[PDB]
């Protein structure tokens, strides 16, 4: 559930996140947040 903004990059969860440019979905670096 990714509530950002699609436009930008940001270190969130454990890794990076560049928000897509449609919303609800980014890419980040990778994925090391069991949370």
């Amino acid at each position: 559930e990714v509530t950002c903004e699609p436009g930008t990059t940001f270190k969130d969860k454990c890794n990076t996140c560049r928000c897509g440019s449609d919303g609800k979905s980014a890419a980040c670096t990778r994925m090391a947040c069991p949370q």
